[PDB]
């Protein structure tokens, strides 16, 4: 009784006794004999409460420190659980169970205060064991333990559980909630959701954003798992009597968690803006506000799926409507800033909107819109199209009014963000996200300024927020953007911002490693822009290597586009920078060209906008899935491919390589019409404009050039545009990227006046851009200082501008060459030569060229004659030194023109002082596109693979692979290396124009002879002094090819014959005066050489003579040479050669000449040899092979020298068959008629073609590219007959993906001729069949008129299939040149390409 009530105060002290020697002492299974005594307790409690009638608070508070202390004792057993005092738990939780329901009978009829202190005793008690059970993983235990609590909490009336912490109410309510989400409860957890909101009612929704959340992932748990009945059981009917204001709140909570989520949602949402409609009412202006933005939601939601059966409303007419609401309501003062804003989104949503529809319109439009003799131009006119009408349908003034939404949109949230106070839109959220959406579409629209503008409004939403990865997201692209401009000195402080704002972060996120990834990476362009490139490699490479870059998602891939083009920029520097050690660290990474990376970025790009949106709006022939940062992402990458096509375009142009910058400005021209978007479209269409220039098409770019002024004055809501002021803020002059446009539309028109003879107009114009130049940057600096207030004139801003100034400066220095006596332009050298000196490594190809034109202009002939031992019967040390900087600058990756022009001069000018040197830059100017197009080629095998003599190939192709030092020591040890790989009994010539004029055709050859275990041999051949120029024979040439044209069509076949036989007899002479009159006693030279001794001796003897002479450079290997045919050798050329070499004593040379001759006579017999002839764009049109001289020998000719020694190594790694094993005359394929134009042909080639053994043929059609391709890749011999190469079938581009295995013997009308357009190099399927390794390639060089080349191809065919087990082609391709009746005007068309090819 009160006795042992008092014993119990006693007892309760021993057990406090035991209790500390038993503090940190787990029980375990004592721990239940524990709970036994404290449950006699709490019957001794119960009666003390019955005998308590603090009356009883003082045993209350006695039994909570008990529970307190027992909840104590379990939380340590659960700590030290494990796996086996989980069941013992078990049993205390059972004990703890019934205490806890003791305690909430005790906690009943607390009054107040005790109400919230007794019951919060308990509740903490409650909570304590909730969390020792739930982190246990017990949660039927902790279920269990918690099912009194909340039941009673939420039954309960809002007076009840008055003022709670609702934190501790959370706590317990959202254990419940996440044990019922992992047991999958559904209908449980979402009625204790329920509960847990009547619960806590009675207060402000962000305490409800938890329950919300938590119903949101149940109800998508429910969706995952195809529940549908919870779905329909939403929000409305869930709540039922509740006050509809809270209710709305709470339906709004809702729609932003949806949004929230990374899931399709489209039907859910729409049901959320339905119910949303319905609650609002429509006579309350409250009313009609909340109509508008439920309006703009629905918009929202429409824009991208269609629903419009089951709404009957278009997303424009929602929108239109919520405007004219919007426009209606007469706000309150306290909630302007949510009607601001409102307008906002409603105006962005409409511009949205607006451009779905003229998507989808244009690809609709887009999708249902949908036999000349040579083949020379055929992929010229496959690739054009006409399109040039969508551009008069494209540029409706509607694009003003579509760009006022966007522009007061943005005045709006200006003027609602910059007031100093905190704004009190309800959620900044999506403020933040909204203005990252407006940002991204001003830059999709090349509207820059203005998006930096917004990028500065985000990072202050960033700071109210205080969400600190949003901050370094948007001070990166403030600094992306900065440094994109051309602006150095103002990224760096952004980027510092972007470096202290990215510490407050966890380390071990994605977003930490990326952010700090992108922070290095603009680091590294940052030293690239301030001449530290030596830490920025080291920068640059420890970002490549860093493995984290290649993670699979979409962020990453962004990161990597930049980094594709930072490395591109890289790959752009001269070799006197950096080192050795770091240039093939950085090549390791497997990027050897700016082009290459550059072509990488656009494929990745390209890959990206693929995974999007889907592939319609690329290319005509999916869901987009707006997900929160993919709507942003869109309009990125869509810049992003927009940007990265017009460097591609500028620098392929540079580089000389025309219809693969065609390619890609048709394929944006495209892209840009149907996003409807003039300002790109101008741009493209004025580089469009530049690249058919180069190939002299002038009324195509003065259509072109018609249509951006159209355009031009479409937008700016002789072109008037030249008169404005160096200050103004029309549309033209506030934007720099019109700007752009304008300045190139001037150079662009002077060019063409300049083509077309109109001199006076072009300078006048060039005047202009030269002088508009410098004040648009001095306008963009302006623009620039006012937006981001830094206040400082900010050093220089290079940019686009400085390459239009360097390429108008090099035009007009280059106009005055052919004008040397206008004084005015004589110091626009000079003035160029400073300017462009100032940025070294940035202008260094437009410095290269100016050096070029001062070099010819202080030229001023004999002038080079005395480094050469011939003359047909300081300043050159200045010269070489300016010439030798000019070379290194471009070396590394050198224009297909001018360095030509540089390699030949430097030859000319060095002469015979080195022969080396003279060898190697002669070799070097011959075939540089090829080499260029075969790198991008090898480079794409090689990512295909994932190779040894891939690798070789590479190594022997690129501009880099070489040691360091003076000019031209690794130049002449990488030649060493070279020459001693030449093949044995090969000789190589290599004929070659030295043009004066970097326009027209020289009269200066050089020739050069290359042999194995020889030194090199060269010699000048000017033709310029006697008649019969090589100009002369061009244009012979030439004027026999259109006198042929005229004379094919007539209708009197007498006239016909007779200018056909004086057409031949026309180019009987021509072959005839190439020999007597252009090489002269130089034939030789191209000659084979001798094996028996004593020509040697012979030439060793003369030498020691001629020494004395008068021979000023003496040299063994060319009396050697010129001794081995000495038998051919006429008097009146050793006359020649005699007076030549010896000026001196002509007489006693001569005569010494002549016993040599006498002594060498008769005992020469040449032997087995082969000769490879090289020749430039110009001299591969003559037919050299049809000299009298030459027509008794094997001869092929090749692109350039490293081909020849790419067979040598294909030969030894043993790829190619037929250069090992022989071409085998059973495999055949072969073409005739394609197309029924041909009549006999057909009828003389069916026989000859059919009894055969393993001849493959189609006859009759066309054929398919599937046959062509098998063979080709499989087969040994291809014949075609039809009209052209066949480029119609196989164009060169599906040649270049294959592996050329089989002799290819085309028999068309100008098959293997190359076309010239202006001053670009020659282009052909040819050479496409060399690149894929090809033996051997036979076509003709001009036009045939057929019934003449059957007979050469039957005498051909028959000769060579009949010769018997191996026989080399080329011999009978020279004995079946005398077949036809014309021997040369049809007999003279057929070449060969390649390398000497023998059967079995
Ligand atoms: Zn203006």
């Amino acid at each position: 009784p009160s006795p042992p009530l008092r014993a119990l105060y006693e007892s309760c002290q021993f057990f406090l006794s035991g209790l500390e020697r038993g503090t940190k002492r787990r029980y375990r299974l004592d721990a239940i004999l524990s709970l036994f005594a404290f449950l006699g307790g709490y019957c001794s409690l119960l009666q003390q409460l019955r005998d308590d009638g603090k009356q009883q608070q003082s045993f209350l508070q006695m039994y909570f420190q008990g529970l307190h202390l027992y909840t104590v004792v379990v939380y340590d057993f659960a700590q030290g659980c494990q796996i086996v005092d989980l069941a013992d738990l078990t049993q205390l939780v059972d004990s703890c169970k019934s205490t806890v329901v003791w305690m909430l009978e005790a906690l009943e009829g607390l009054s107040g205060q005790e109400l919230t202190d007794h019951m919060g005793m308990t509740a903490s008690y409650t909570s304590n064991l909730a969390y020792s059970f739930y982190s246990h993983k017990l949660y039927a235990e902790a279920c269990a333990i918690s099912e009194p609590l909340c039941q009673h909490l939420g039954l309960v009336k809002p007076g009840t559980y008055p003022e709670v912490p609702p934190e501790k109410l959370h706590r317990c309510f959202r254990l419940q909630v996440e044990s019922l989400k992992k047991l999958g409860k559904q209908a449980q957890g979402c009625k204790m959701v329920i509960l847990w909101l009547a619960a806590l009612q009675p207060c402000s929704p962000e305490h409800m954003a938890e329950p919300v959340t938590f119903w949101v992932r149940v109800k998508m748990d429910a969706a995952r798992a195809g529940d549908k009945e919870l779905q329909l059981k939403t929000l409305r009917d869930s709540l039922s009597g509740w006050d509809p204001e809270t209710l709305a709140l709470l339906l709004r909570e809702e729609l932003q968690a949806y949004k929230a989520v990374r899931a399709d949602t489209g039907q859910e949402r729409f049901n959320i803006i339905c119910d949303l409609l319905e609650l609002s009412p429509e006579e309350t202006p409250a009313g009609a506000w909340a109509r508008a933005t439920h309006l703009v939601e629905l918009a929202q939601v429409l824009c991208y799926h269609d629903f419009t059966q089951q709404t009957n409303c278009s997303a424009l007419d929602a929108i239109r409507e919520a405007l004219q609401l919007l426009d209606s309501v007469r706000p309150e003062a306290q909630a302007r800033d949510q009607l601001l804003d409102d307008k906002a989104q409603a105006l962005l949503w409409l511009y949205i909107c607006t451009l779905e529809a003229k998507m989808q319109e244009g690809i609709e439009r887009d999708r249902r819109a949908q036999f000349e003799v040579n083949d020379l131009n055929y992929e010229d006119k496959l690739q054009e199209d006409r399109f040039l009408y969508s551009n008069i349908a494209f540029n409706l003034a509607a694009d003003a009014a579509q760009s006022k939404c966007l522009d007061q949109a943005l005045a709006l949230w200006k003027e609602l963000l910059t007031k100093g106070q905190a704004p009190a839109v309800r959620c900044l959220q999506q403020t933040a996200a909204s203005l990252q959406i407006l940002a991204a579409l001003y830059q999709l629209v090349a509207k820059p300024m203005q998006a930096l503008e917004v990028l500065l409004l985000l990072r202050i939403v960033s700071e109210r927020l205080k969400d600190h990865s949003k901050a370094a997201g948007s001070s990166c692209h403030i600094t992306q953007l900065l440094l994109t401009l051309g602006c150095p000195s103002y990224a760096q402080l952004h980027l510092e911002e972007a470096a202290s704002s990215l510490k407050h972060l966890d380390q071990t996120t994605d977003t930490y490693l990326l952010l700090s990834l992108t922070c290095d990476l603009l680091r590294s362009q940052l030293y690239w822009t301030h001449q530290k490139v030596t830490k920025g490699v080291s920068l640059l490479l420890s970002v490549l290597r860093d493995p984290a870059l290649q993670k699979s998602s979409k962020a990453w891939y962004l990161l990597r586009v930049q980094v594709l083009q930072l490395v591109a920029a890289y790959l752009s520097l001269p070799s006197n920078n950096l080192s050795h050690s770091l240039w093939e660290q950085l090549c390791a990474q497997g990027w050897q060209t700016p082009e290459i990376a550059l072509i990488d970025s656009h494929k990745l790009l390209r890959s990206i906008i693929l995974l999007l949106m889907g592939s319609d709006i690329l290319s005509t022939q999916t869901s987009f899935l707006d997900y929160g940062e993919n709507l942003v992402q869109k309009w990125q990458v869509l810049s992003e491919v927009l940007s990265c096509s017009e460097k591609l375009v500028c620098h392929l142009g540079r580089l000389g390589s025309v219809s693969e910058a065609k390619a890609f400005c048709l394929e944006a021209l495209k892209l840009t019409t149907k996003l409807q978007i003039p300002r790109q479209c101008a741009l493209f269409l004025v580089l469009k404009g530049e690249l058919e220039l180069a190939r002299n098409d002038i009324d195509l770019c003065q259509s072109d050039l018609q249509q951006v002024l159209f355009l031009l004055e479409s937008c700016t809501e002789i072109p008037n545009f030249l008169s404005h002021s160096p200050t103004c803020d029309c549309s033209l002059c506030a934007s720099p990227v019109l700007t752009a446009v304008c300045l190139r539309w001037v150079l662009v028109t002077a060019g063409v006046r300049l083509a077309m003879g109109h001199q006076a107009q072009g300078l006048d114009l060039l005047q202009v851009v030269l002088k508009g130049c410098p004040e648009a940057a001095e306008r963009l600096t302006q623009a620039l200082q006012a937006s981001l207030n830094h206040k400082t004139p900010p050093s220089l801003v290079p940019s686009l501008l400085d390459e239009i100034l360097a390429q108008a400066y090099t035009l007009l220095a280059l106009e005055g060459l052919n004008q040397p006596s206008n004084e005015s332009l004589q110091k626009v050298l000079q003035s160029g030569l400073k300017f462009v000196a100032a940025r070294i490594p940035h202008l260094e190809p437009w410095r290269a060229s100016l050096l070029l034109i001062w070099a010819l202009t202080k030229l001023g002939t004999q002038l080079f004659a005395s480094s050469w031992g011939w003359q047909p019967p300081s300043t050159l040390d200045s010269i070489c030194d300016s010439l030798s900087v000019a070379f290194r600058g471009i070396s590394h990756c050198p224009p297909s023109g001018l360095y030509a022009h540089l390699c030949r001069f430097l030859a000319l000018c060095l002469g015979h002082r080195d022969p080396y040197a003279t060898a190697f830059l002669v070799t070097e100017s011959v075939s540089i596109t090829c080499r260029h197009q075969l790198l991008t080629h090898l480079h794409r095998q090689l990512s295909k693979a994932q190779d040894v003599p891939l690798a070789r190939i590479q190594r022997l192709f690129s501009f880099r692979a070489l040691e360091s030092g003076h000019f031209p020591q690794p130049e002449k040890e990488s030649f060493q290396e070279r020459l001693a790989l030449i093949p044995s009994g090969v000789t190589v010539c290599v004929l070659a124009l030295a043009t004066l004029q970097p326009g027209t055709v020289g009269n200066t050859l050089l020739l050069t002879r290359l042999e194995k275990d020889s030194p090199p041999v060269s010699v000048q051949i000017p033709t310029g002094q006697n008649k019969l120029h090589l100009r002369s024979v061009l244009n012979e040439f030439d004027a026999i090819q259109k006198a042929q044209k005229e004379n094919s069509s007539c209708t009197d076949k007498r006239e016909w014959w007779t200018g056909r036989l004086a057409l031949d007899h026309r180019m009987e002479v021509l072959i005839a005066s190439l020999e007597k009159s252009v090489l002269g006693c130089w034939k030789g030279l191209l000659l084979p050489s001798s094996e028996e001794p004593g020509p040697a001796q012979e030439a060793s003897r003369l030498q020691e003579l001629l020494q004395d002479c008068g021979w000023k450079y003496p040299d063994r290997t060319l009396l050697k040479i010129m001794l081995s045919g000495a038998g051919a050798l006429t008097p009146q050329d050793i006359q020649a050669l005699a007076y030549g070499l010896c000026p001196t004593q002509p007489e006693r040379a001569q005569e010494l000449l002549n016993e040599a001759v006498g002594r060498l006579q008769g005992l020469t017999v040449p032997s087995n040899s082969h000769l490879v002839l090289v020749l430039d764009k110009d001299l591969q049109k003559l037919p050299w092979e049809s000299m009298p001289s030459l027509q008794a020998l094997p001869v092929t000719r090749l692109p350039s020298f490293r081909f020849l020694l790419s067979y040598s190594i294909i030969k030894e790694y043993g790829a190619s068959p037929v250069l090992s094993q022989g071409v085998d005359p059973r495999s055949t394929f072969y073409v005739l008629n394609p197309h029924n134009n041909l009549s006999s042909t057909e009828e003389q080639f069916r026989a000859n073609f059919s009894s055969e053994a393993g001849w493959r043929g189609v006859v009759g059609e066309v054929p398919r590219p599937e046959q062509v391709q098998e063979a080709l890749t499989k087969h040994d011999l291809y014949i075609y007959a039809g009209h052209g190469a066949g480029a119609r079938f196989l164009d060169g581009q599906a040649v270049l993906r294959l592996s050329c295995r089989a002799v290819a013997l085309l028999f068309g009308c100008s098959s293997a001729a190359l076309a010239v357009h202006g001053n670009l190099e020659g282009a052909g399927i040819v050479l496409k069949y060399i690149m894929a390794g090809c033996p051997l390639f036979l076509g003709n060089l001009w036009d045939v008129t057929d019934r003449d080349i059957d007979r050469y191809t039957e005498a051909l065919l028959q000769g060579w299939l009949g010769a018997g087990p191996g026989a080399p082609l080329l011999y009978y391709v020279n004995q079946a040149r005398q077949a036809p009746r014309l021997k040369y005007l049809i007999g003279a068309a057929p070449i060969a390409y390649g390398l000497p090819v023998s059967l079995r």
